[PDB]
C-alpha cells in the first residue's frame, strides 16, 4: 500500500510515525506550526507543505499528532474548504466529548473522522510492541487498517468517536498517576538521603511484579468488580487504609506533596465509613463511582 | 535451624508466615487476640500460648503481624516484663518515627529491635518471589537471619530502625496509588458502559510494559533525577500535564473522583508556573519535594 499521508504536528510521536510511514513505501507529506521542526523528516524523505491546505489536499488521509484538540482547530482551520472527501485522523489527546464533537465538525466539512489513541513513546512506534486504540465508523477504519498498522497493531473499540478516547484517558489516568506516585516515593525516600538512582530500582523492582501480586491466591480483581465479590480474606480495606494513613504521616513528616496521598487514604476513609472496612480494596471503586 | 519463634499477629501475613516456619522445621508458638483464628495453624503444628506473656517467653525471637504498632503496644504490654534478652521482629506497617520510637521502647524493655517491611501478599510468603526489608542492628539481623529467610530474602538496609518502614511507605505509596489509579480508570471506561472484565486486563497489560516505556529511548530516571537531567526531547511536561488536564475534565464529565487526578494535574501545573514545561516528567519531584 503506497497510499499518501499527510501527518501535521511534527512532535517526537509526528517524527517517529512519519519515519515508520516513509519507510513502509508511503509518500508524507508534513505540515508543522513550527517549519524548521521539520527538517529531519524531510531529509528522510517527508515533503513539507508550505500550507495546511497544501498538506489536508495531497492525501485521502490526514494523521494529526498534536498536544490537543484545539490544535486541530486551529491548525485545520484555514483549510475547512479542503476536508471533503478525506479521512482525518487525530491521534492527539483530548476530552472524550471534544473528540465526539471534532468527529461532527468533521462531518459537517465532508470528511470522516476516525479516533486514535498511541499506546506507546516514539522509539517503540512501528515495532511490534507498538499498539494504537481506535474508534469510529468500522467501514472508515477498515478503509486505512492496512496503513495505520504501520504505526502499531490496531485495537479497534467501535463505533463511539469517544471511546478510544476514554480508553486513552484511562490507561494515561493509570501511567500517569503511577508516575507521579514514583516521584512521591522518590521523594520521600529522598528525605532520609536515599538518592532517586538507589530508590528508583527499588520502586520499579516492585511495580514488575504488580501484575502477579493482584493475581496471588486466585484473585481476579475485574470479575470481582462486575459480580460485586469483594471478599477481604487476604487483604482487608482496614489494614491497607491504614497504610495509607502511615504514608500520609511518614510524607507530612516528609515535607512533601500531601494531596497525592491524602486522594489515596480518602478512597479508604470512604469504603470504612460506608462499612466496608472488612473488604477487599477493590470496594474502593464504589466510593470513586459515587463522590 | 530448629530455632524456637513466636509469631503474634494471625492476620494472612501471620498465618502465612507462621506455615512458612514450620515448614522450614522451627517450633513455633503463636498468640492472637482472637484465638479462635489460630485454629488452622494449630492444626498444622503451631502451639497456641494461652497469654501474650507465655508466648513471648517460649522463644528468643518474637515476630508481629499487626496492623499498626498501636497493636504491638496493646499486645505486648501486659508481657513487658518478659521481653528483656529477647528479640522483636516487628512486619508491620506504621509510620518511620512509630518504629524509631518502639525500638527505643524495646531496648528500655531490655530486648533488642528490628523493622521488617514484608514485600508480598500471604500466598507468595516463603517463595522464591518473596523479599522482606529489614533495618536495625547488624548484629541482631545476624543473629536470626537464618530464620527470617524462611519469610522470604532479605534485604538489609542498615542501622537506622525507620529506614525499613519508610522504604516499606514508600513502596506502598507506589503500589496503593497504583491501584487507587487502576479502580479509577475503571469506574471512568464503566460511565461508558464498559465492564472491569473487559477494562482490567486492558489496564494491566499496559502497567506491564511500563518498566520498558521508561527506558525506551535511553532515559534512566533514577540518576537522571539525580543529575538534574530533565530534557524534553520523547515528551514535556506541557504534553503531560494537558492530558492530566483531559482526565481531569472526562473524570468532573463521568461524575467520578477528582482528587486522585487532580492531585497528579497539579503536580504538572506547579511545574509549569516554575517555569519546566519543556522538561521531562521527571520534573515533577521538584513541586512534589517543596509544595
Ligand atoms: N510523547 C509521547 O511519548 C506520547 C505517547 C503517546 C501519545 N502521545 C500524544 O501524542 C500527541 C503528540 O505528542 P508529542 O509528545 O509528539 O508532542 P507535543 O509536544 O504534544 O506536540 C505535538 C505537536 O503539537 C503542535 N501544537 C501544539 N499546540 C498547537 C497549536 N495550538 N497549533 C498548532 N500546532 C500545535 C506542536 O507544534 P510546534 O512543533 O510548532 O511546537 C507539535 O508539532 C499528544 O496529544 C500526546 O498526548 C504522546
Ligand atoms: N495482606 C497483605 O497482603 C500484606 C502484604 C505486606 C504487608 N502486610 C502488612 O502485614 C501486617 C499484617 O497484615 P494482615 O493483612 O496479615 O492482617 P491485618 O488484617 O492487618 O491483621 C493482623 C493481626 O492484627 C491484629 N490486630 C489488629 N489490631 C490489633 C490490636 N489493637 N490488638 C491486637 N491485635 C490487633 C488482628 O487481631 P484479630 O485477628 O484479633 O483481629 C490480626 O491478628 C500489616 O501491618 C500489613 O500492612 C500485609
Ligand atoms: C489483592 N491485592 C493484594 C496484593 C498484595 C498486597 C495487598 C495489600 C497490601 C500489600 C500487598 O503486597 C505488598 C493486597
Ligand atoms: C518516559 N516518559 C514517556 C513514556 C511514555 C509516555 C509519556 C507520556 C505520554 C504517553 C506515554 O506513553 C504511553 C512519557
Amino acid at each position: 500500500d503506497r497510499t499518501p499521508v499527510t501527518l501535521i504536528g511534527l512532535g517526537p510521536m509526528g517524527q517517529a510515525m512519519t519515519r515508520a510511514l516513509l519507510a513502509a513505501g508511503h509518500p508524507v507529506t508534513v505540515w508543522n506550526r513550527t517549519p524548521a521542526r521539520a527538517a529531519g523528516v524531510v531529509a528522510d524523505g517527508a515533503v513539507l507543505a508550505a500550507s495546511p491546505v497544501e498538506a489536508v489536499e495531497a492525501g485521502d488521509l490526514v494523521i494529526l499528532s498534536l498536544t490537543d484538540y484545539q490544535a486541530m482547530y486551529d491548525v485545520l482551520e484555514p483549510a475547512t474548504g479542503s476536508l471533503a472527501g478525506r479521512t482525518v485522523v487525530n491521534l492527539s489527546s483530548d476530552t472524550p466529548d471534544r473528540t465526539r464533537a471534532a468527529a461532527d465538525w468533521a462531518t459537517e466539512h465532508g470528511a470522516t473522522f476516525l479516533t486514535g489513541g498511541v499506546m506507546i513513546p516514539a522509539p517503540m512506534v512501528g515495532t511490534e510492541e507498538a499498539y494504537v486504540y481506535y474508534s469510529g465508523p468500522a467501514e472508515v477504519f477498515e478503509k486505512h487498517r492496512t496503513t495505520l498498522t504501520v504505526i502499531g497493531a490496531p485495537r479497534y473499540l467501535g463505533e463511539d468517536t469517544g471511546l478510544a478516547q476514554l480508553m486513552y484517558q484511562a490507561q494515561l489516568d493509570v501511567f500517569l498517576t503511577t508516575l507521579s506516585s514514583l516521584m512521591h516515593a522518590t521523594a520521600l525516600l529522598g528525605t532520609a538521603g536515599v538518592s532517586a538512582a538507589e530508590s528508583m530500582p527499588e520502586l520499579i523492582g516492585m511495580l514488575r511484579t504488580v501484575p502477579a501480586m493482584l493475581e496471588a491466591g486466585g484473585e481476579n480483581p475485574g470479575a470481582d468488580i462486575d459480580a460485586d465479590k469483594h471478599p477481604g480474606d487476604l487483604s482487608t480495606i482496614t489494614m491497607m487504609g491504614a497504610t495509607a494513613d502511615h504514608i500520609v504521616g511518614a510524607s507530612e513528616t516528609a515535607g512533601i506533596d500531601l494531596a497525592l496521598p491524602r486522594a489515596v487514604q480518602a478512597h479508604y476513609r470512604r469504603a470504612i465509613e460506608n462499612g466496608h472496612g472488612g473488604d477487599n480494596w477493590t470496594r474502593i471503586i464504589d466510593g470513586i463511582r459515587s463522590p
